[PDB]
């Protein structure tokens, strides 16, 4: 459940969760000195027993402490945007905001629900989409572009 | 009051105590995500107020948590022995035991109290020390080597 992104430079093992094997998300530390994503360790306790997965030391959920030092470090690590075509690199803490604006993120056309990269979305929606809505010059009827021919050949004019 | 030893490779800032500026000794972490030697932060609280010295966030001694993850990391860091002439490098956790056996550690002669490196101790004690005890061939009197000449001319023979 940890951060599944591409770190660059590569993520150091000290920041990896022993359970999910990815960058610690909401890092917490045990009394026996082991770091885990809050979600992974909790699930391990409420499932594999009240012990640390790495050394079987007895562990209680109320003994965990938030490792904010680790969290701050991880969130400052340089990551690459996953979107195809994008070459932006940024600190992890800024990746979420970025993805909401990245022009390379896939998006579904509101008319034909097919997926397209954001930078192409306006061209698709207004020039290529077979389901884009257009109006008849004669009766002002609105239809899907792909249905225009059959409408025009039999329009009440 | 942190570990004052030469790390090699050099100690990373992340393991340095903001207060004493040395490797964290008995590392503890605050709610606001900052690490400190347990002794330094407690002294800071019981002296500069109930707050983290780095950001002034309110801090209570009972809010600190032992950062055993950091402790383990720091104790596994390679360090150089401080004794002159020694070239041994080892993990910090082994330095203490090493110093108790290092041949380059200074030591006081039990007879003249002067300091000497351990590898030279035996030679000093038995062959050079002016205060080494020696017996008279005539009366069996024990005296400091430096006082032997005088003693010949002052028997009881
Ligand atoms: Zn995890
Ligand atoms: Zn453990
Ligand atoms: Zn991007
Ligand atoms: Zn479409
Ligand atoms: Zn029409
Ligand atoms: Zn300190
Ligand atoms: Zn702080
Ligand atoms: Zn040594
Ligand atoms: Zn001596
Ligand atoms: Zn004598």
């Amino acid at each position: 459940q940890g951060y599944d992104v591409e770190f660059d430079p590569p993520l150091e093992s000290k920041y990896e969760c022993p359970i999910c094997l990815m960058a610690l998300r909401e890092a917490v530390q045990t009394p026996c000195g082991h770091r885990f994503c809050k979600a992974c360790i909790i699930k391990s306790i409420r499932d594999a027993g009240h012990k640390c997965p790495v050394d079987n030391e007895i562990l209680l959920e109320n003994q965990l402490f938030p490792d904010n030092f680790a969290k701050r470090e991880i969130l400052s690590l340089m990551v690459k945007c996953p979107n195809e075509g994008c070459l932006h690199k940024m600190e992890l803490r800024h990746l979420e905001d970025h993805q909401a604006h990245c022009e390379f993120a896939l998006m579904d056309c509101p008319q034909c629900q097919r997926p397209f990269q954001k930078f192409h979305i306006n061209i698709h929606i207004l020039k290529d989409c077979p389901r884009r809505q257009v109006s008849c010059d004669n009766c002002a009827a609105s239809m899907a572009f792909e249905d225009k021919e059959i409408h025009d050949q039999n329009c009440p004019l």
